[PDB]
């Protein structure tokens, strides 16, 4: 019979005020000869109604895909509410319930530090610079790059990685053409984690 | 039956010893059957092949059935950069060293802190992590007392890898 899955909102989502956090529930493998399916969501096991749930969509398999979209406040999220999606449908015995919530943990705040790039670099046409983020639990966290108010994407970031006290380290580093560097250019690094006062930091460097 | 290979500083140091262990026995390379491989008797079992650095370096394939052989692709050599603290962390006791190492294949590398001739405890490694050109680079970070770093002690970061020139190089950092 159909199979669920059920996706937890990304956590810059989570994060900003702004920004729509959403849980994601997908019905695949839908026959055609039981085709209903119905939703049932619960938060700590309390029944609410506001989900958005789409029409069902053929696959090239023959068979549908479901899904049900469920906006979550950003405070019940990271105050570790349970979100379960129920799935009845003719074909199943008995409905299929999963649930999902936020890493459990004491949070713990990362501690972000900027290092400018190395001379011996400085002779090539591009220069890394390097965000140190260091001492964060649980491990979710979102750590982008920009300049003048602006993405830069040029990047690559670490996967978090536990130190011997228990808490999470990683480095991003960005690469940047050498005349941007040397021009006086403003980059930043941007930490967004639920730790942080207001959950987000931004530390820059530039050339002196 | 899961085959691994040697580790890195194995194949590339002279003097240490690679090895291909096959866990749970025949051997082959490149297809021809090998009787060098020391078994070790099972225990509620092991099979050890000691390899030749070069064998294994050239791409010759070691068969226990499990096939493994180092990873296939051009050899690009590391480059090696080093940052010193941030005034910003200078405030602690502690304070960190970063040695970032990019643009490298195969994966396969040793990198590592020493001052004075030995090891440097409080360290992590990240595990190599592909780009977007194919290659690999890491991170590895040495936490150190303030003291150490102030008082001027050198610091060195030591990277074994294939396609460097003896295949190691050295770079180091102390205060000014
Ligand atoms: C028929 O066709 C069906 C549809 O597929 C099309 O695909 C084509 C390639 C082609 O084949 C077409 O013909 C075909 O039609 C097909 O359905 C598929 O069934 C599979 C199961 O058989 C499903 O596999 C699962 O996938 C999970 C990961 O899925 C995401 O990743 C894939 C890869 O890119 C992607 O394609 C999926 O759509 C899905 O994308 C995610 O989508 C969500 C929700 O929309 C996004 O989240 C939201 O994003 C928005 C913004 O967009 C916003 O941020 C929201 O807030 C946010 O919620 C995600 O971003 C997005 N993720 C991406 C892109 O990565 C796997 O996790 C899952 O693995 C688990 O289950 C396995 C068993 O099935 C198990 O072995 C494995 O270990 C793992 O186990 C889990 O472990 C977890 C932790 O370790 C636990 O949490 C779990 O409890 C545990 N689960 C267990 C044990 O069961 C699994 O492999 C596949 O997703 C599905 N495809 C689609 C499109 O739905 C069907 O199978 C076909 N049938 C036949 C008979 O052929």
């Amino acid at each position: 019979g159909p199979s669920v899955f059920l996706f937890p909102p990304k956590p810059k989502d989570t994060l900003m005020i702004s920004r729509t956090p959403e849980v994601t529930c997908v019905v695949v493998d839908v026959s055609h000869e039981d085709p209903e399916v119905k939703f049932n969501w619960y938060v700590d096991g309390v029944e609410v109604h506001n989900a958005k749930t789409k029409p069902r969509e053929e696959q090239y398999n023959s068979t549908y895909r479901v899904v049900s979209v469920l906006t979550v406040l950003h405070q019940d999220w990271l105050n570790g509410k349970e979100y379960k999606c129920k799935v009845s449908n003719k074909a199943l015995p008995a409905p299929i319930e999963k649930t999902i919530s936020k890493a459990k943990g004491q949070p713990r705040e990362p501690q972000v530090y900027t290092l400018p790039p190395s001379r011996e670099e400085m002779t090539k046409n591009q220069v890394k610079l390097v965000c140190l983020v260091t001492g964060f639990y649980p491990s979710d966290i979102a750590v982008e790059w920009e300049s003048s108010g602006q993405p830069e994407n040029n990047y690559y970031t670490t996967p978090p990685m536990l130190d011997s006290d228990g808490s999470f380290s990683l480095v991003s580093w960005l690469n940047v053409d050498k005349s941007r560097w040397q021009q006086g250019n403003i980059f930043s690094c941007s930490v967004m984690h639920e730790a942080l006062h207001n959950r987000f930091t931004q530390k820059s460097l530039s050339l002196s």
